[PDB]
This record gives C-alpha cells, sequence and structure tokens, in this order.
C-alpha cells in the first residue's frame, strides 16, 4: 500500500522497503526536487524553488547525479556505496534532489530526528543515491535525507565578483535544508532536530555551513568525517588562475567577468563536460607547475554564504555553535586517495628524495612550499632507512597535512567558540574493501562510511566484530542526532573534546584517549609560522 506524503510544491509517492532482520518497515522516497533544474541561464546562479506540480509524482527511482567525470563518478559510487546491488548511475544537469529514508508512522505526526547526508567527491564528483539510508533508519529510527548538490564547475565557477560569486553547490546544500525545514515534518521529521552529516569534501562542507551565516537555523547538530574548512586547500580567497584557465579551455572572452560567465552559460552540457575532462580534476600533475594545478574547483569567499575567510570567521566566534562531531581516519592517506589521484606509489617502496618531489608536487592540498618540503618529509621519514616504512610513513605524511591537522585545528577553535565539540580517530578495515587495496591498510578515507551507514546489514559476509562495530558507530551517531552527546547505555565513554581534547579511538578496540595530533599540529603550524 504505498506512501504518498504531501509537500509544499505537490505530493510524493515512495515505496515501502524492509531490512532483512528487523520488522521496522522503512518508506523510501527518490528523486524528490528541492529547487528548479539549473539550467541555461540559471547555471552559475543561485538554485531557484520549484515549481509546484499536479498530481502526485512518482518518487521511486534513483534521480541523475550532478554532471562529472562519469568514469570517475561511477569508481567513487562504487567504492563508497554501502549495499548490495550496484548502482550504475546517470547524469545530468538537472540533478537538485534528494533521496528520504523514514521510518516514522506516516498515518501519525512523527518528530524523528532528521539525519541529513552530504556527499564527497571533492566538490567534483559523487551524488546522493551512492549511500542507501535504508539501514541506519531502521536500526536507530531517524530519518535519513541524502541531499545531492552542483559540482565541480557547474557548482564553483567564480569570476570573484558579482556576476558569478561562486558557492553554488553550497548555496544548494542550503536550499535543501530549507526545503527540510518546510517539509520534513510530513515525512515524520522534527525540523527543531536536524544533524547535517558528511564525509571528506562533505565534511568540509559541514563545516563550510557551521560557518555561514545563510545557514543558521537550518541544522542543530554537525559530524564532519574527514573533512572540514581548512582540508586540502578547498577554501580559498579567489579562483582568479583556475579560472583563466577554464577560459583558454572553453574559448571565452575575459574581456570582463559578465561577458566571460555569459560566454559560459551558452555552451551545452556536453562543451562543459569536456571541459570538465580537460581540468584534470581530482588528480596530481606530475609534469607541470605544482603553483598553477586546481585539482579541485574551491569554496570561496564571496560575501554570501562566507563573508571572510575561514580562520576569521572561526576567531571571531559569532557562527552556527552547535554540537559538532569531527573526526579521522587513522591513515586517510592509506589507498584510496593516492591510487585516485594518480600519485606514482605502486611500488611498495620510497625513498626520501622522491618523498620531498611528491609532497612539492601535492601543493594544491598540501600547501608546503618548495624550500620547507625537505624539512617535512625529514621530520616524518628522517628515522628510518626502510623504504617500505618511508612509503607508509609518507602515506601518515600526506593524511597529517591534507586531513588530520586542519580537522584538530577545526575542532579546537569550534571548541573555543563555546560549543560541544567531540573528536574520533577510526580505525579499522572494512571486509568491503575493494581487492586491490593492500590487507594492511587500516583506517583508509572512507572505511567509516561502512559502519556509519549499516554496509554489514545490507551486503557481502561480515563477521560478528564488524556488525557489532557499525550498531555501535550509528547507536553514536543516531544518540548525537537525538541529543547533542553521542553517549548512552552500553556504549564505551566518548568524553567531550574540551581543553584536555579527549577524544574517541573506534575500532575493534574503541575507547578514549587524549590529545589527537598534537604534536603533528605543533610541527606543522611552527614549519608555516613565517
Amino acid at each position: 500500500s504505498p506512501p504518498v506524503v504531501d509537500t509544499a510544491q505537490g505530493r510524493v509517492l515512495g515505496k515501502y522497503v524492509s531490512l532483512e532482520g528487523l520488522a521496522q518497515p522503512v518508506a523510501v522516497f527518490l528523486g524528490v526536487p528541492f529547487a528548479k533544474p539549473p539550467l541555461g541561464s540559471l547555471r552559475f546562479a543561485p538554485p531557484q524553488p520549484a515549481e509546484p506540480w499536479s498530481f502526485v509524482k512518482n518518487t521511486t527511482s534513483y534521480p541523475p547525479m550532478c554532471c562529472q567525470d562519469p568514469v570517475a563518478g561511477q569508481m567513487t559510487s562504487d567504492l563508497f556505496t554501502n549495499r548490495k546491488e550496484r548502482l550504475i548511475p546517470e547524469f545530468s544537469e538537472d540533478c537538485l534532489y534528494l533521496n528520504i529514508y523514514t521510518p516514522a508512522d506516516l498515518t501519525k505526526r512523527g518528530r524523528l530526528p532528521v539525519m541529513v547526508w552530504i556527499h564527497g567527491g571533492g566538490l567534483v564528483v559523487g551524488g546522493a543515491s551512492t549511500y542507501d539510508g535504508l539501514a541506519l533508519a531502521a536500526h536507530e529510527n531517524v530519518v535519513v535525507v541524502a541531499i545531492q548538490y552542483r559540482l565541480g564547475i557547474w557548482g564553483f565557477f567564480s569570476t570573484g565578483d558579482e556576476h558569478s560569486r561562486g558557492n553554488w553547490g553550497h548555496l544548494d546544500q542550503v536550499a535543501a535544508l530549507h526545503w527540510v525545514q518546510e517539509n520534513i515534518a510530513n515525512f515524520g521529521g522534527d525540523p527543531g532536530s536536524v544533524t547535517i552529516f558528511g564525509e571528506s569534501a562533505g565534511g568540509e562542507s559541514v563545516s563550510v555551513l557551521v560557518l555561514s551565516p545563510l545557514a543558521k537555523n537550518l541544522f542543530h547538530r554537525a559530524i564532519s568525517e574527514s573533512g572540514v574548512a581548512f582540508t586540502a586547500g578547498l577554501v580559498r580567497k579567489d579562483m582568479k588562475a583556475a579560472a583563466k584557465q577554464i577560459a583558454v579551455l572553453a574559448g571565452c572572452k575575459t574581456t570582463t567577468s559578465a561577458v566571460f560567465v555569459h560566454c559560459l552559460r551558452q555552451k551545452s552540457e556536453d562543451e562543459l563536460l569536456d571541459l570538465t575532462l580537460k581540468m584534470k580534476f581530482f588528480a596530481l600533475d606530475l609534469h607541470g607547475d605544482p603553483r598553477e594545478s586546481h585539482p579541485f574547483l574551491t569554496t570561496v569567499v564571496d560575501g554570501v554564504l562566507l563573508p571572510k575567510m575561514p580562520e576569521e570567521i572561526l576567531a571571531e566566534k559569532d557562527f552556527n555553535t552547535v554540537p559538532y562531531i569531527v573526526g579521522i581516519n587513522k591513515q586517510e592517506f592509506g589507498w584510496l586517495l593516492p591510487t585516485m589521484m594518480g600519485f606514482p606509489l605502486s611500488e611498495g617502496k620510497l625513498d626520501q628524495k622522491t618523498a620531498t618531489s611528491l609532497l612539492w608536487k601535492s601543493y594544491p592540498i598540501a600547501n608546503i612550499p618548495e624550500e620547507l618540503t625537505p624539512v617535512a618529509t625529514d621530520k616524518y621519514l628522517g628515522g628510518t632507512d626502510d623504504p617500505v616504512k618511508k612509503k607508509d610513513l609518507f602515506l601518515d605524511l600526506m593524511g597529517d597535512v591534507v586531513f588530520g591537522v586542519p580537522s584538530v585545528t577545526v575542532a579546537r577553535q569550534h571548541r573555543d567558540a563555546g560549543a560541544p565539540t567531540y573528536m574520533y580517530e577510526f580505525q579499522y578495515r572494512p571486509s568491503f574493501s575493494s581487492d586491490k587495496k593492500p590487507k594492511t591498510v587500516i583506517g583508509d578515507h572512507g572505511d567509516e562510511i561502512f559502519s556509519v551507514f549499516g554496509a554489514p546489514f545490507l551486503r557481502g559476509d561480515a563477521p560478528e566484530e564488524e556488525v557489532s562495530l557499525s550498531k555501535t558507530v550509528m547507536k553514536f551517531w543516531a544518540n548525537f542526532a537525538r541529543s547533542g552527546n553521542p553517549n548512552g547505555e552500553g556504549l564505551p565513554h566518548w568524553p567531550m573534546y574540551d581543553q584536555e581534547e579527549g577524544y574517541l579511538q573506534i575500532g575493534v578496540n574503541t575507547q578514549a584517549a587524549k590529545r589527537l595530533k598534537g604534536e603533528e599540529v605543533a610541527f606543522w603550524n611552527d614549519l608555516l609560522s613565517k
């Protein structure tokens, strides 16, 4: 007896889906529009509300993902998905949709916590339909909403002025959150209790929404998994140089910003896609000048989403000071990222000259000047002659500079603004890992996702240790959605990230520790001191 729910713009039809092991049926709505399709002159512009529809809109099939490299998009979906049935996504400029998983009794007026998932993919790839909210919803009695937002050129093209400010993907995230306020009560969600959560560039997005005056009162808890505002230089003052490259590739005059943006608006989707492949996003440039490489189009300081740089918003303490879990994995640069970015590290072996050279080429994500680059690799690799250990230590280096240090730096300033703050370090190797990934890589980028989204209940043949870790993580995450505090009956103690900097080591042996990356932060700030 399929569920039909009212929204401000019209009625939607979903499907009931059962999870093997639980009695609880979950109502699933796929491809709910939250904005007008950003086509034509709506490209490189703020999202507009969806036009209303008559009759009942069928929301039972996965929507398209936003345009992106389709080969890298398919690979990202494969690597990150938590369900059995492999998704073959479609791609389109018409992509401002969300998917909803609600376990609420829709005949009642439910008031479940709402968890809004913001996917990662470096702001250039990814989509919502990769992430099945079924297990998290059914096990923890929360409404899971997975949203989409414009990516790449479509999402982030900026002229650095009023003609194309930038941040279109973040304005879409904001529009989705307004949609949740207006409409989630009809899906049994409590709009007074919305947790935003995301991983990698989705974590950066959560962090940016925490800082943004546009997102005020649109959520009440935050979780950044493996990404905050300082991560990978994904937030910059401007985009002048990358914009120039786009103009040369597109054949657009840059006489003025208006003329430039108007030329890009006339391009077809195929032309912008081809321009996307030519920018070579999400890839280490091995041959060109590292100062001129732009593997991501970034969040920018536009004066609307962000009035100023994140450092200055954090230091001034006026932002969305909600309860905030900020976490990282043990080995953020262990395998997935170097492989996906094309780091020449298949060898199993690395010497210190080459580590220094690769750190310099990583300038776009690491931001370490050429002359300080041997000092960094000496610090991390100089205590051993063993090249197998040097490789493993270089990957610790990259993890720390790109993820660990940024995450701790942000948690500290969030705590110092007076907000409840929690940190974790996740250390587990999922059975769902790729065949290509070595057995020795534990807590790789993305590994927590399988626990958070209940992959053991949806796919594979997970052993009891892994099943149990997923229940623990989901329960912490949903307790936090409920109360702003992840703690509860039968879960290990997770201390607050206060002046003593307590954090939770999550893994086979889940337990509290202190002072996450304390020394590494000290070193990296001192190296870039100037």
